[PDB]
């Protein structure tokens, strides 16, 4: 059953639960402190639209296109969020937590601070990334490219399966924990025991 | 002036200065070098058990295929040394200069290795097993194959000195880390 038109473009204290947005142009909307439960966005273009202190809750994301669009104070709850390309996005104080971001492009991107908490998080390219303070506590980072991403302060606590080549990729004062931290010498050939 | 064949017993030499003398074949044992000096002096395929070489000089001075083994070697200035198959088993290297020196495949294999210097030394599959390198200075030194095997004590920069292919033991390898200025739990 449709979803109301969006005929604004400007939305404020808004709520939005259980809409089917999928395929949907959003042409430079600005949403402030608005909620999203539910909702379905997969593959539509949020063309230039900004989002300020807004919160996204078990909403499909994926394959969304995103150009030039901002997040800023959002927070990502349990949301599908696949294959999206960020590349081209304004990211500030964004929290994730427990989402599925596998195959999500990150090139060049702005994260300092970036919470990305407890998600699925394969094959996402994280490439000439700024990711200082970023928290990854507890993701799953399976095939995910790190390379010349600054990861100075970020936290890998109880994450797993990052694969960080140590001369590539700056890691002063980066947290992290045992065993999964000998990971980190896998870029020295070195043999062990 | 020129040895070959020959093993030397309980020779006392300590604080005496060696010219132009050339071993080839040599064995010596329980001899003491204490503070001796070698000017150019030459050494092949010769074995040292036992003896005291501490504070030795060796200026311009050669070693070529020699063994020491059971040896106290402490504070010996190898800078200048020419080297090749050089091996140490069970000696004392404490405060040993190996400044920039050609160590391709050196052993030196249950040794106490406290407070020497191998800044710029080629140490390419060298052999440190068993040995405590406590105090050592490894910077800008070549360890490309080398095995720390059951080695304790090292402190090894990994971005100041080249460890690819080199061996470790856990738990001791865990210190390599520290090259990185990280947090762990």
């Amino acid at each position: 059953m449709p979803a109301k038109t969006l005929e604004s473009k400007d939305y404020c204290g808004e709520s939005f639960v259980s809409e089917d947005r999928s395929g949907q142009s959003l042409e430079s909307i600005r949403f402030e402190d608005c909620t999203f439960r539910q909702c379905n966005f997969t593959e539509a273009e949020l063309n230039r639209c900004k989002f300020r202190e807004c919160e996204f809750v078990d909403c499909n994301l994926s394959l969304i296109s995103i150009p030039q669009t901002s997040f800023m104070e959002v927070r990502f709850v349990d949301c599908k969020m696949l294959g999206v390309n960020w590349t081209s996005a304004q990211a500030g104080a964004l929290s994730f937590e427990r989402c599925i971001l596998n195959d999500s492009l990150f090139y060049g991107l702005y994260l300092a601070g970036v919470k990305m908490v407890e998600c699925r998080i394969h094959d996402a390219n994280f490439t000439e990334a700024d990711c200082e303070d970023a928290d990854f506590t507890q993701s799953d980072l399976k095939g995910s490219t790190f390379h010349n991403t600054k990861l100075t302060g970020a936290s890998f606590i109880d994450a797993v399966n990052y694969h960080i080549d140590i001369f590539h990729n700056d890691i002063k004062r980066a947290r992290f924990s045992l065993p999964e931290a000998a990971s980190l010498l896998n870029s020295l050939d070195i043999e062990l025991s």
